[PDB]
DNA sequence: AGGGCTGATCGTGCAAAAGTCGTGCCAGCCGTCT
């Protein structure tokens, strides 16, 4: 329920991912719009020997301070003013374990070439402490597929990405998943009802279930969660079965 | 019974005002030649 039940093909892929988890090889990952490819990564990291090691996942390419790539390894403060440099860094935080990337999609072509070169050769040096790169323990990249690079060539510098052919993982649509979708929805509903402290599950008309099934699920299980939330809030009661399920909060009446 | 406040610990720069040096150069004088 709170874990990744996953479809049958998704189950086989999950087995493959849990296996590749011990493989600390650098990776680039792809999940759907609202599939949630992160939880499988956490399950793998637990399955990886890097489970004990730190697994700092990239913070969506956040742009705090001017260190930027030197945010990967920087200094804290001059001794005369403040505190010691104390060797704190971003590329260093994921120490002894996994290292996950996020919001890799948003980048332009220049930083794309930079990342490609870092893959080719990586060094970490900071005014404050730091430690040698070229380790990148259990490295894995994610969220790049949200914005494709060089799809028709051009865009970001993904020619090297074509050259850099470390293994990748696709993402089938939720509509194409054909898993226990109603079961996952029920699990989410029960979790919400507990969170909502609801009297009980009011129920759902199987006709309502089939009607809600008439949807592309563009946000995948995230779309499922949002639609369930809207449908339940519309129900707002535990009395009678939900003959209504939320198509879209954007509408009129 | 409730608040405050405390300080364990927090080091290799450089700038501020100020001077001092570079450099010349103007006033006087006496050796001189007038
Ligand atoms: N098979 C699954 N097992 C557990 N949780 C899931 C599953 N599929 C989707 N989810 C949920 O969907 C949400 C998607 O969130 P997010 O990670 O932003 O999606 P994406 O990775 O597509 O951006 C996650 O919070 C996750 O809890
Ligand atoms: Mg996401």
């Amino acid at each position: 329920d709170n874990l990744l039940g996953e479809a049958n093909s998704f189950l086989e892929v999950l087995e493959q991912v849990s296996h590749l988890a011990p493989l600390d090889k650098p990776v680039l990952i792809i999940g759907e719009r609202g599939t949630g490819k992160e939880l499988i990564a956490s399950r793998l990291h637990y399955l990886s020997s890097r489970w004990q090691g730190p697994f700092i996942s990239l913070n969506c390419a956040a742009l705090n301070e001017n260190l930027l790539d030197s945010e990967l390894f920087g200094h804290e403060a001059g001794a005369f003013t403040g505190a010691q440099k104390r060797h704190p860094g971003r590329f260093e935080r994921a120490d002894g374990g996994t290292l996950f990337l996020d919001e890799l999609a948003t980048a332009p072509m220049m930083v794309q070439e930079k990342l490609l070169r870092v893959i080719e050769y990586g060094e970490l040096e900071r005014v404050g402490g730091s430690q040698p790169l070229q380790v990148n323990v259990r490295l894995v990249c994610a969220t790049n597929a949200d914005l494709p690079a060089m799809v028709n060539e051009g865009t970001f510098r993904a020619d090297l990405l074509d050259r850099l052919a470390f293994d990748v993982v696709q993402l089938p649509p939720l509509r194409e998943r054909e898993s226990d979708i109603m079961l996952m929805a029920e699990y989410f509903a029960i979790q919400m009802c507990r969170e909502i402290k609801l009297p009980l599950f009011p129920g759902f008309t199987e006709r309502a279930r089939e009607t809600l099934l008439n949807y592309r699920w563009p946000g995948n299980i995230r779309e499922l969660k949002n639609v369930v939330e809207r449908s339940v809030y519309r129900h707002g009661t535990s009395d009678y079965p939900l003959d209504d399920i939320i198509i879209d909060p954007f509408k009129r009446r």
